[PDB]
């Protein structure tokens, strides 16, 4: 780890695509002379990099699968250009919804059909075993008639996937998000939702993370405009829209995938053992390459431009990093970050890193890898831990409070989605287990299990949200703590879609518990919005008792106090403050409509006395029942 080397590669790499391309801007526009094209005059312009073709030919329902009829022409550095002239008759060459394929030849004999990795949409005829490109040329574009909101202080991200975003066992639509989940969202005081699994995989339960089409908005969900709408009202909304990048590996798929494109083992990929990624059985692309960079450059480009998006999540960066460090992934990332913030200074950029590589978080110009956030991996382990492995009474307030404050801005987090996964527990389910089943029911009696998960639920949320981080991430159904758990359709389920769904109607339910977390949630966010926490400097933390199982902080002036005690409620308790004047509640864990007792009374008013308590200055006295967690306000006298 040399910084001044992480820059010098980076500034050298930059210099060279303003020299030999006209700097960033110009070389990550590569999407709109590669791939299939109708130009003005009616004619079709094509554009591949197949460095290890003999002959590449453009073949399809246009022209009866003749496929050697199209020869593309041979340029320097390994591409190929083919422009078919103008029908007589000036009726379309390509006709929209139509098959298409790229014919190469290789130096042995074999004839080779492809995907073009430029292609803009891909569908998977009823039962077929591959992915057909379809032309896309539709009579109408989707104009966009709404414009970016305001960069948001801090971020509360909705991590989504469309297709299990309805409690139907199908692939649900982008037109069903846009009507449906979006104003659940708004409405839960999210300002930024995460879309996952939108670049094109062929399987479906890779969560997004198998792509085969790394220009194809999934045709899975719906057709390129109906994201381009759901992007557009989300923007209506007020909300950003961040995308998951899935740069780090590619299918090994070559009939409907990257893999093999020019028939050799390196194209956008390394030769050799080098580029096969053993535990995903994946590609693994060649970071070094020019090509390659105009590639996932493009990219990077076409999801801003094209689908208007306002950041993304680079996932796998750990991977992309350990092969010691591949530099050349880095500085592919560092340009990546470059682009994005070069483009729009309010772009956010989020890295997926388990390592902890140090300055990946900050400034290029401090020889950073330039990201915005990264997640705070750590907070959804420990909980883990103490559910799996700790009785309540030995839990270690300290343990918790080091967890959540070490630290680069973070995004905080108390469940992964990894975790809503089958053969793994949610955070309801480690809380209540089978009696999830049983007693959720308003109609059933209030065990001492469903109480303890109920208020546990809501205070893991509420101290991971207030403590862990400069932002916030929700996982789709854990606000509300989701029964059950997701799977997707695949061989060792014998393509059930029972799990690959959300149940968010239990919500609407009034004869169900559930409503109790999603109602802490919506004030949880909309507490946050009028406060700005996430946005605040980090809290002081006055206690983390051992015996009492008492956390107290402040952050952003508001009082924070956390009573984790399985049993003991504390009347007349002694929290610290740096204000003084008088105190009133503005969350309480406690209240009935989060499935509290009721036990305190909002109008009741705390008043900051001058004593030294816990190296505060000032100290008020509090009823903290057993586990409840409150938020206090100092107010004008
Ligand atoms: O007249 C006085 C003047 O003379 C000299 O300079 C001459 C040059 O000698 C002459 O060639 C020309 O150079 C221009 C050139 O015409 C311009 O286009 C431009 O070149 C840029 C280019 O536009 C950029 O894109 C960039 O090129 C990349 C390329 O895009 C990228 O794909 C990659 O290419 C590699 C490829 O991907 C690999 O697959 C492989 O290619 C293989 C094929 O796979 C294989 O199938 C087969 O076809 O062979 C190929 C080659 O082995 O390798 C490729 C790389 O080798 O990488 C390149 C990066 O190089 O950059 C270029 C360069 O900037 O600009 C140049 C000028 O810089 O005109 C000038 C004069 O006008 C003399 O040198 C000079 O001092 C005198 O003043």
């Amino acid at each position: 780890v040399d910084f001044q080397r992480r820059y010098k590669q980076f500034s050298q790499i930059l210099k060279n695509i303003g020299e030999n391309e006209g700097g960033i801007d110009k070389f990550s526009r590569g999407y709109e002379s590669f791939g299939v094209h109708r130009c003005a005059d009616g004619g079709l312009y094509c554009k591949e990099w197949a460095p290890g073709a003999e002959g590449v030919f453009l073949t399809g329902d246009f022209n009866g699968w003749n496929p050697f009829s199209y020869p593309y022409k041979k340029l320097d550095y390994g591409k190929w250009e083919l422009y078919i002239p103008p029908k007589q008759n000036k009726s379309v060459l390509v006709p929209h919804g139509s098959k298409l394929k790229v014919v190469i030849t290789s130096k042995s004999g074999e004839i080779l059909y492809r995907i073009s990795p430029w292609a803009k949409y891909v569908v998977r005829e009823g039962d077929n075993v591959n992915y057909d490109w379809i032309h896309w040329d539709p009579e109408h574009s989707y104009e966009f008639k709404h414009s970016r909101p305001k960069k948001p202080r801090s971020l509360r991200i909705y991590e989504s996937h469309v297709g299990i975003s309805s409690h139907e066992g199908k692939v649900a639509s982008y037109k069903h998000f846009t009507c449906n989940v979006l104003p659940r969202i708004k409405g839960l005081g999210y300002n930024c939702i995460q879309l996952m699994a939108i670049m094109e995989h062929a399987y479906y339960a890779s969560f997004g993370y198998q792509i085969t089409s790394f220009f194809a908005a999934s045709s899975r969900y719906g057709s390129p405009e109906e994201l381009q709408e759901l992007v557009d009202t989300a923007h209506s909304m007020g909300i950003i829209v961040l995308l998951d990048v899935v740069h780090s590996h590619a299918s090994k798929n070559s009939a409907d995938g990257l893999n093999m494109f020019d028939g050799t083992d390196s194209c956008y990929f390394h030769s050799g053992p080098r580029g096969t990624h053993d535990l995903w059985d994946s590609r693994l692309f060649a970071y070094s390459s020019w090509e390659v960079l105009r590639f996932l450059l493009s990219n990077i480009r076409w999801w801003l431009e094209e689908y208007r998006f306002d950041g993304f999540r680079f996932d796998g960066v750990t991977s992309m990093l350990y092969h010691q460090v591949d530099e050349d992934a880095l500085t592919y990332l560092m340009l990546a970050n470059h682009l994005v913030h070069t483009l729009c200074p309010d772009s956010i950029t989020i890295a997926e890193d388990v390592s902890g590589m140090p300055a990946l978080c900050s400034p290029i110009s401090q020889g950073g890898g330039g990201f915005d956030y990264r997640l705070a991996m750590a907070i959804p382990d420990k909980w883990i831990q103490l559910l799996k492995e700790f009785k309540d009474e030995d839990w270690n307030m300290g343990d918790i409070v080091y967890t959540l404050t070490n630290r680069e801005k973070c995004i905080a987090y108390a469940e992964s989605h990894d975790q809503a996964l089958v053969g793994d527990k949610s955070l309801a389910f480690w809380l209540m287990d089978a009696e999830m089943y049983t007693n959720m029911s308003v109609l059933t009696p209030f065990t001492p299990v469903i109480d303890r998960g109920i208020q546990l639920h809501k205070m893991i949320r509420l101290i991971t949200h207030g403590l862990g981080g400069e932002g916030y991430l929700n996982f789709m159904g854990n606000e509300f703590g989701h029964p059950e758990w997701l799977d997707f359709p695949r061989k060792g389920n014998n393509e059930s879609y029972h799990y690959a769904r959300r149940q968010f109607h239990l919500t609407d339910d009034d004869l169900l518990r559930y409503k109790f977390l999603n109602n802490f949630d919506r004030d949880m966010n909309r507490l946050e919005e009028r406060y700005g926490w996430l946005a605040a400097p980090q809290a002081y933390v006055s206690e983390k008792h051992e015996g009492n199982k008492i956390i107290a902080f402040e952050r952003a002036g508001l009082l924070f106090i956390f009573n984790f005690h399985p049993s003991k409620s504390y009347t007349d308790y002694r929290v610290g403050t740096a204000l003084p004047g008088k105190f009133k509640i503005v969350l309480d864990s406690d209240a009935a409509e989060y499935g509290g007792h009721q036990r305190l009374d909002h109008s009741t008013d705390f008043f900051s006395e001058a004593f030294e308590h816990n190296g505060r200055p000032y100290s008020l006295l509090v009823y903290i029942p057993s586990r409840v967690a409150l938020i206090l306000q100092n107010v004008d006298l």
